[PDB]
């Protein structure tokens, strides 16, 4: 026996707020007059599909990183200076950033402020994001490359690993520049994104919880599905579509048969395990299809 | 274990469909057999193995669901010169749909040209357009416009054409950051413009178990609402193609409640993102194919 | 559970198939075993695990299906100068097929040129054609033609060459919007032209359950009809390739099983058959160079 | 329900395989265990979960299969000037194979050049060649050649190099239409030219249910797996990876020894083994699944 | 029937793993639950659903495995002028690995340049190098070098850099055919250079059935060897990326189940291990920025 349950959420300006400023969590109450399941049977739950049409996800989270840029002199053979990359001007209230151009601007302003006293404005290097290639780029003069190197610390080195590097120190590495415009060997947006996965969870649905580590552990958490997210490009706004294939093992046992209501909520888990709820926009449309399959 | 396969097909012509499909005839099939289809002692599941909607027409855009507004900002005086609501009424068909993204771009452009009429000199009027080859919208401007003015997109414009670079200025409006004569999107956004969500096969008289639905009443939460659906095909708009040939090939089972039938109807239906349903209709050139599998447990 | 695999092959040559496969010999395989294939005590499901139609020729267009018409509009006088039906009769072989999209483009171009022969000067006659590289049709015009006139497509032409930009004048006719000297399609429309729907393996003497089909009559809905179908491969015309090498392999956990009814047999025939969109069936014919592989599975319950 | 996995591997060296695999040592593994593999009471199915043929060499062409012929037509006189057969014998190895599509393009070009040697001058001799970048064969000509002459392909050339535009003059020969200096193919046709049909793992001593084969017939042949090979590019040396309901019945559950070979079937069905190289590292993972 | 889901995650920092992961701490996690995990009466299978090795370093080349040799040939005198062995020792790390194909290109180049020292002019010395953009090795030469000489690759080089156009002269050595200033490979060969074969999850103290391995010894061809393996991720080197973010999800190849032998347990240890093509094993090691995620399915029968 296959029991199918469709659900939808609309939105508008009045429910969500301008630019979704009310941060209303994505949630649906399911509520039926009749009972949903047959008392004499045992049911596995699986989420067959969902569609998160028109939502806004963050692209970068400064708190998790400790970036540091520096300048190295080739004649004198020493470190001239090192500065910490200051994101506080570009961050929203919740500690997020929504554009990889701005990650590049932050890194650039730190780099420009460091070379203010030391190097002439003609040769101050420029760090920027290229919208077309999805790659960060370093733009420099020939005078700069003969005189100096740009230095990255390890956090920078790892997240922007597609540049060519030379290790000088336990921490710091030199960026090897051979041309006016130097770009990344490969995109590294996967390394920058804080989003790990999006999850459907219910406080009141009688379903066997998944086993977790501690905040030794006896900890548990309700998870109906587990969507792994990957930042493909610089798109702040997204339309995320999920559909299972022929033999997905992603079932969950239902412990009690007799219920006529429950709540479903969409939540985002970051790479540092800070969970936060997915919120509506005026234009958001959410769709959802649960299967209850008898054993 | 038993595999009963039921093929079915619809040919079309000008008589059935009308010129350009103007009769709006629903896609539908009666399957009528002399013998009974299923064996009385078994229980069966139903899955749609494949279908083909060869030569059909689908809408590319539905203006009713959007509130697009463009505006001009003056950098010298640092204030809003005007804001106008984009008017799609001269581009829309009788059922509220549009069928070309070049036309979506023209609609936006004419609003922009009307808004700039007295306020900016003709040579410096910016041009909004859809690029057929890249499937991206573009803004074309003079350097003299860029030094003087910004184009303003409201929140709905902001979201649906999100791959331009923006700068917020208040609760509602956002400035389009232009640095070159031709400025284009970083990424196609046709998925944000299409109104078509899914195509569904349904039936009024096939003895098959319903799916549970949220209530018809949009305010109330309680629901005893159901509906027959045999399959659920998610549609994604890949490009600027009005006319399509949709092909589907195959967990998606449905229980058959009673065994004693030889008649049923099948109808293809389109659901939009605003949940309004409407029938898939024929063209003269439409050919439709369909394959059901009744599978015994 | 039991798995009984049955590999099979077909070779060919000039004598068997004829020059360029001109004898039209159907692809057919007598399987014949000395021993009985299946064990009497068990029930068996049949699935075609893979095949390979190496080096065959399929048609790309079938003029019978289509009612193409082109016209010329005059923008000065704002009326139709003329309209003509597109005639393929010279390009078509015996069977009613065409085998190259360059020819499809030529036939439309001829019709268009013959329509402009009296009226418009030879220097700015428009040129319809098929671009081999992009797999897209193209309209080549002069600026003088564009200012003066429009090319008209009818409803059938409109649908099958849908990627051009169009303005609809009438219930029937549409004007092709041209802004530049060489105008092309937004997207490939070869899927709208290929007459091949699917390719089928059917046996005239294998004890296997038949698929239910709709009635032969256009007038009656009540159906008794049935057909033998072992597999049903959906074909899609990717490019302008006349000759093809078609390979099918069953994905993990498909449902394309048929019940076998009788458990006692040691011979059966397998033909390969092509269905078109108009439901006209015709057999897959050999070439001299045609190798054909095939692999059935008989799976017990 | 029981899953019993059997990892296996092969290594190699100069002394085992020879310079450029010149010994032709077949790929083979003797599995031999102290304990009995399977339970005596149960029934088992055999599926090959994954194999990796790392650093191997496979032929790209086999002239034996093909009967190519080229010709020159004259447009002024309107008649066939000559027809020569394409001789591959200079580029072929001992086993009848060829290992690069540029050499396939050269062989046809030498035949084409030899046919125009007496008739047309060197300035207008057409040039047949393989483009390494596009994976497509090209015909280079002059304007003087195109106005005067055509190039004739026979039916076997016509089917394997089908992407060119053609005009049929008779039952065997077809003119290649040419409008520019460098004319090329509509699409890649390496799938036509490759003689490798599939790659098979076959035993000679394992108790497993055989697959029914043709010859009236009563033949049978043991095959543990079947990998369908397709030629993606002009890469002579390869690294073939396979990961997976391709099951087989194990007839007897009392054994602890068998010999797994690797074999290459061609489109003419002529079978031959997969030979090692010094650098080769072959991997394999069988599954025994219970009922 | 029952589906028990076990989630596990690992974080890191400077103190834990060391600057650039200098301490080489292996990736390992202890699962310790106060309750028993499984129900006594049922029989459970184990499959790994998904893991995510976020921000980790992996080697791209392992010189020990190869014996590369380069040579110079003289076209005038028609003989070998010399053959040097490619020395990687100045580029390798402590553990025998190289983390950049640019550096593999330089190694070959230094060897090639040193071999031309006495014999060829500074301008006409050929240059071998890796192209970051195309992922292909290139040979930059003068017209004067090509008219006078050829570069010679031994068999090991010939295989791993097979996409150049070669010509055999003897059993070991092969000329590289060069017709332009810059000559590139026809296709990528990074698959031929990577030493990482697969990444593996294993456990010393989980009661689960072991897989059957071949013999440790060269002498006795008979085997008795077994190993504990929870999953087997086949790795493929896409590009020149030193640092990686490896995601696995069981979508297809879902046969990778393992029989749990004992139901009575509440604790085990999961460790990540890398196997190379010479079958040497070494652990996966953390970095300060590494985050590892894991999900296990215990499924009953």
């Amino acid at each position: 026996q296959y029991i199918w349950l469709n659900e939808t959420i609309k939105s508008n300006k009045q429910l969500a707020g301008p630019r979704g400023s009310y941060k209303r969590p994505v949630s649906v109450d399911i509520f039926r007059s009749s009972t949903i399941l047959d008392p004499d049977k045992n049911y596995l739950l699986i989420v067959e599909e969902f569609h998160l049409h028109k939502i806004r996800l963050p692209l970068f989270k400064p708190a998790g990183h400790d970036y540091q840029v520096g300048i190295f002199n080739r004649s004198t053979d020493e470190i001239m200076g090192v500065r910490e990359v200051d994101f506080s001007t570009f961050v929203d209230e919740d500690g997020y950033m929504y554009d990889y151009v701005d990650v590049g601007t932050a890194i650039n302003e730190t780099l420009a402020g460091l070379c203010d006293g030391i190097i002439g404005e003609e040769d101050i290097p420029v760090f920027s994001f290229n919208k077309h290639s999805k790659k960060f780029e370093i733009t420099t003069t020939e005078n700069f490359r003969n005189g100096h190197f740009i230095m990255f610390n390890d956090d920078m080195r790892v997240d922007f690993n597609s540049f060519e590097f030379d290790d000088i120190d336990e921490e710091y590495s030199l960026v090897i520049l051979n041309e006016d415009v130097e770009t990344q060997d490969a995109s590294t947006l996967e390394f920058l994104t804080p989003i790990s996965h999006i999850v459907i969870e219910s406080n009141d649905l009688p379903v066997s919880y998944e086993l977790l580590p501690s905040i030794i552990s006896d900890n548990t958490g309700v998870f109906l599905t587990n969507y792994k997210y990957l930042q493909q490009n610089n798109q702040d706004y997204n339309s995320i579509l999920f559909r299972v294939e022929n033999s997905s093992n992603k079932y969950h046992n239902i412990l009690q048969t007799n219920f006529n209501r429950f709540n479903l909520s969409f939540t985002i888990y970051d790479y540092d395990n800070e969970k936060h709820p997915l919120t509506l926009l005026p234009q958001t449309v959410i769709q959802l299809k649960l299967l209850f399959e008898s054993i």
